[PDB]
């Protein structure tokens, strides 16, 4: 029995404001650039937008190092602009989700400026300060962004903890005053009518008592160990009870590092924690858990097994999001498809069909609706991202990995592949900016741009538009149960979605050759709901499909 909600049936679109549309020529996108393109997202059929952080920030980590939670980022505009965004989405019946980054603040935040003053400052224990051991760090914790997770302060002689950049010191959630202050901050944004909150690295708020050294095995998988704090569900439930349950919102939790079997405690509706799971098992299936910048070969059978495990883990009482890329990962068509010119549009339409036929809330990352690709990074200085510089420092500058081997991996895995500016049209800089963009635009913008697709009925954009309309029209594509026809098949991905008598089949050929695919058991086709790249017609009661390379489709099955 499905408990339907607006957020289970929504299709979300993720805007990275820095790279969406610049309206004043400084080369950085801004809030007015979002406002000006709301009609575009409305034509796509999006009903909710999640924006990456929009707060005052020195931008060590592009908005994720927040200097003031109640001020708009200078580069993105003013509080008036923010209020106008809310008001214009409201006019269009679109709901806004903002990014909540409360594992850490900027080292420029008024709290940390006070805290670092001296052991006797009232704000001292808003952050984690510990003594060194034999004139080195308190323990062997590594940072996600390179080097040690402990930064020595000369004023006090103590180290402060930063799982991410040295400019992002971790907040001390063990102090109830910190949690209260964070709660007032949330009410500030919620009182403005925001409809959703995405919690950045939500599983790391609880730190391990006494900070023991990690073991050898643990250092190779430290992201999991940092999710092992003994109070994380107590804090998330407390936030639900004191804030989240008092408003009418959807909450998504980014549970990076949490083993899949432990994810349901954050999202089971009975636990009064969060609503929508962002899991990383799928999107990192081809990533090394230790040398986190490296990729490795993967197969469709691996990919489909993860889909099914993730689906089953949500079960009856949790709920998943589903996404294939985002601002932290390479573009879907390059990562999971074939981004060469012969195949790109077909593979993009095949991955859109996958996304929009999952038992999950789909998130569409900006530009994926056009089939944008990875960017051709050459040299190490072609990248912007703090994280890639941290990996370079840890692995290349130490002589552990050859520069060229590192680059062969990070060209494929870098976050910056998702962050090149949105390709609006075929004008100079793809119409993103009248100035010099902050990060160079992919030269494939003359082939891949929204102007060339919005009115072409055959485009990637219109195929997403069609799929979103189909999903809204067929309840089984949102709430139906999921069954993979053959989890070991590395050629043809085929699964059903079922609600009572109503059963649909999704079939995608991941091979660049014609595949014949015979349906199992007594299954036979009642109707074609949609196909891309097909050549052989499908008639009533067909029990076989002849799939062109990269062909994708949705069929309704006979009862
Ligand atoms: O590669 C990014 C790294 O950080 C995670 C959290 O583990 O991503 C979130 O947290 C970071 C620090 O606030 C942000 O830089 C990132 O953009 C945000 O999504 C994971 O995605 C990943 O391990
Ligand atoms: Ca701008």
């Amino acid at each position: 029995n499905a408990l339907p909600t607006w957020w289970k049936q929504a299709v979300f679109y993720q805007v990275y404001p820095r790279s969406f549309k610049d309206t004043n020529g400084d080369g950085i996108g801004d809030l007015n650039g979002i406002i000006e393109n709301l009609d575009y997202l409305k034509k796509l059929g999006i009903d909710a937008i999640w924006i990456n952080p929009h707060y005052d920030s020195p931008n060590t980590d592009n908005g994720y190092d927040i200097r003031d939670y109640r001020k708009i980022m200078k580069e993105y505009g003013t509080m008036e602009d923010f209020d106008r965004l809310i008001s214009e989405m409201k006019k269009r019946n679109m709901r806004l989700m903002i990014d909540i980054v409360i594992n850490h603040t900027s080292d420029q935040h008024a709290w940390f400026v006070q805290s670092k003053s001296g052991k006797n400052n009232p704000y001292r224990d808003y952050y984690f300060w510990r003594d060194g051991k034999d004139g080195h760090a308190p323990n062997n914790y590594p940072s996600f962004f390179g080097g040690s997770a402990w930064e020595k302060d000369d004023k006090s002689g103590q180290y402060y903890l930063h799982y991410f950049a040295k400019q992002q010191p971790d907040l001390n959630w063990d102090n109830p005053k910190v949690r209260q202050d964070l709660y007032d901050m949330l009410r500030f944004w919620l009182d403005k009518g925001v409809s959703g909150l995405r919690f950045d690295t939500v599983a790391t708020y609880s730190k391990i008592p006494n900070f023991p050294d990690l073991s050898q095995q643990q250092l190779k998988n430290f992201a999991e160990e940092y999710t092992k704090g003994p109070k994380i569900h107590d804090y998330v439930n407390e936030m639900n009870r004191e804030v989240l349950s008092h408003y009418d919102i959807a909450t998504a939790g980014q549970i990076f590092g949490v083993p899949l079997d432990k994810s349901i405690k954050f999202f089971d509706r009975r636990r009064n924690e969060l609503n929508i799971a962002f899991t990383f098992d799928l999107i990192r299936l081809d990533r090394d858990a230790d040398e986190r910048w490296r990729r490795k070969d993967w197969t469709l059978s691996q990919f489909r097994k993860i889909v099914d495990k993730v689906d089953q883990t949500a079960g009856e009482y949790g709920w998943n999001a589903f996404f294939l890329d985002n601002h932290d990962n390479p573009r879907a068509v390059s990562h999971f498809g074939d981004d060469r010119p012969q195949w790109r549009e077909h593979a993009a339409k095949a991955l859109a069909t996958l996304t929009l036929t999952q038992r999950a809330t789909p998130f569409i990352y900006q530009g994926s609706e056009l089939g944008m690709t990875n960017y051709p990074f050459k040299k190490i200085d072609d990248f912007d991202d703090v994280e890639v510089k941290g990996f370079w420092q840890d692995y290349v500058e130490t002589g552990k990995v050859k520069a060229e081997e590192f680059l062969q991996n990070v060209r494929q895995t870098s976050r910056d592949n998702s962050r090149t500016p949105f390709q609006w049209d075929a004008s100079k800089n793809a119409g993103f900016t009248s100035g010099t963009p902050w990060l160079k635009i992919n030269p494939n913008y003359k082939e891949i741009n929204s102007a060339d697709q919005i009115n072409n009925p055959n485009s990637v954009f219109n195929y997403y538009r069609k799929l979103i309309n189909i999903r809204h029209d067929i309840p089984a594509l949102t709430y139906g149960s999921y069954i993979d026809l053959d989890p070991d098949n590395n050629s043809v991905y085929a699964y059903t979605r079922t609600l009572g008598a109503e059963k649909y089949l999704v079939v995608i050929n991941f091979k660049e050759e014609v595949m014949h695919y015979t349906l199992p058991g007594d299954l036979s086709i009642n109707k074609v709901i949609t196909e891309n790249n097909s050549h052989t017609i499908v008639n009533k009661n067909d029990r076989q499909l002849r799939l062109e390379p990269w062909q994708s489709g949705i069929y309704k099955l006979n009862p």
